[PDB]
RNA sequence: CCCCCCC
RNA sequence: CCCCCCC
RNA sequence: CCCCCCC
């Protein structure tokens, strides 16, 4: 019975990877970038969104991506978008009287944001004592990273739903971005997070651009505290969309007894096949669901309902499951595993 | 008695593979493609089929394949059709007053679809408040993928019959494509599925084209949710036409005792020969029945009636068999295996 | 179809 | 998010 | 002849 063996998942991945034809999408579309020579200007804009209370926050995500384009460069951004499987043609950014004319961003919106911020600055300078510290002004150099930090908070929740993503973004930004909130009392994290979620859903190639910024930021030798925060959040997004694999390795670490049941041991073979596929893809496997790479879904453990039920039960017993909205296929295994996991958690055994 | 050994299946595959002559079919036939430069137009068409209620849905499959041709490119599509063993000459697509003139698709049909959709758009804009969201309009960029998703749903049922294929397509599309159904309330999945089944049966080389799209989609680094859904369904079609091999490896995983009977052990040798042939073909073995490759049928286990009866009985015991319409050659083994499989399923044993 | 928690 | 002492 | 279920 040794030769009755199939190896379907390896075959599916082999078909998907060895393709001699390249897909083509977004052929007639264009997007905006800003060259690095305008960074000192875009910083102002990226901060002139933050300390004023604006009626419309529609293109804040585009301004964050513009700052990313200044950091990487126009040519590198065009190359990344082209190599992301999307033939979107970059349109450069110009200046006019100075302010920016970003492609796809109406000049009325930029003028409105600038005028609102100038009025707020005049109000906070006329009434107050004129003692604005160095960190409270819009031209601070970490403001674009603070906006990209809101973008990165909503980035970690791209596998989740929109409402959960916004709630988590606001909840985590009231604490993660406490210092920026103190510096800028009136920054509307909900609306900026909504703009960033809309951008990531509509223009999916900007997810690849956003990931390249994380790499270009993580590889740097030095950085400010805003950039260190951004990289921390970006790496917190790494295993997004594959929490089932992480909880499975957690269950294996917990030495759950129900892993030895007959059906779990039956499915362990193809489970190990999924993990082998993870290793085969390697470091870029974690970014599959963040990029919405169609190759994602080869890592799904949905074809092993009993293993998934045991792992979810173990997670629920340890309290890791939290408020996870996933499905439990086999409820009896789930309840037994949850009970055993709680029993193991309660007991304190030391070797 | 060691030398009394034949190895017929390896010899049959050796004859089939080592052929110095190439077959020629469809010599005088032609088909239509659309170059990538017209993608932004074809998208409109592929969506202008979806939100209106059309009397005739005859060429919807051809419009989906046209979008595939835009994605891959005209030259790559001609090369794939030529390398699929079919000498069909691609005819390019032109525009006229703008609309498309697709070869083999009557201009009356395209005009009818466009006019019906325009009338529906006028009716839903005049009566309603003129608040059409960004996802509900025909020019949405995932509409061609939604049509190809209906095509992929009926693609997974090409080994099955037409009526079963249509019923399964409608049943699965009411849930898989729920979001598109909400966005486009009036999309007739039955008629579009009928058009796609007709296309796949008549023009069999388009199955190869359709498979190339799946690969060109799976190899991409990023994709929208429609394309991720399409790749998920396309990979769900992988082992199509060879569920007997999958249920055999399932039975081996179940450690069915009746695998050790005399006749099953007699046939296990040539069964292992079939599985070895599967490995010999490798990753492309799963797509044999989807492509209607004549080499398919070398993977048939119909020459092992007792092994097939035991495997089907095991599947019926575990409940996997569902409503499978296959034949049970040896009924006694089938009933005993089904009884044992139910007994194993009922008992809950943990190691 | 997949995904879905917390930091 | 991370970090947080003493020399 | 082969294929035939569910997701």
């Amino acid at each position: 019975l040794q030769g009755i063996h199939l190896s379907d998942l390896s075959y599916k991945h082999a078909i998907l990877k060895e393709s001699q034809y390249t897909i083509k999408r977004d052929v007639g579309t264009t997007t905006a970038v800003t060259p690095s020579s305008l960074q000192q200007e875009i910083t102002l804009l990226c901060g002139e969104i933050l300390y004023a209370k604006h009626a419309d926050y529609k293109y804040a995500a585009e301004i964050g991506i513009q700052y990313i384009s200044t950091a990487l460069g126009s040519e590198r951004v065009q190359q990344i978008l082209r190599n992301s499987g999307s033939e979107v043609q970059v349109v450069l950014t110009r200046t006019y009287s100075q302010m920016l004319d970003i492609h796809g961003v109406e000049k009325s919106w930029v003028e409105e944001i600038d005028k609102e911020a100038r009025k707020t600055m005049a109000t906070l300078l006329k009434e107050s004592s004129g003692n604005i510290p160095q960190n409270q002004r819009p031209s601070a150099p970490d403001t674009p990273i603070i906006l990209l930090c809101v973008g990165a908070l909503i980035f970690t929740k791209l596998a989740s739903t929109i409402e959960v993503g916004l709630e988590t973004t606001v909840r985590r930004a009231n604490r993660v971005l406490s210092d920026a909130l103190k510096r800028y009392p009136r920054m509307d994290i909900p609306k900026i997070a909504r703009s960033f979620y809309d951008l990531f859903e509509q223009k999916v190639y900007h997810r690849s651009l956003f990931i390249e910024y994380g790499k270009a930021l993580g590889s740097s030798s030095t950085g400010s505290k805003a950039e260190s925060l951004f990289v921390n959040i970006f790496m917190q997004a790494y295993g997004a969309g594959q929490t089932m694999l992480r909880w499975g390795v957690i269950a294996r670490s917990s030495n759950n007894i129900m892993l030895g049941h007959v059906s779990v041991q039956a499915e362990l073979k193809q489970v190990t096949e999924v993990y082998d596929l993870v290793r085969e893809m390697g470091p870029e496997s974690g970014l599959l669901h963040l990029r919405q790479s169609p190759k994602a879904g080869l890592l799904s453990l949905a074809n092993c309902p009993n293993f998934a039920s045991v792992v979810l039960g173990n997670a629920s017993g340890l309290g890791i499951i939290g408020m996870y909205r996933g499905r439990v296929p086999n409820t009896e295994l789930f309840s037994a595993a949850e009970s055993y996991a709680k029993s193991l958690k309660e007991s304190n055994k030391i070797n």
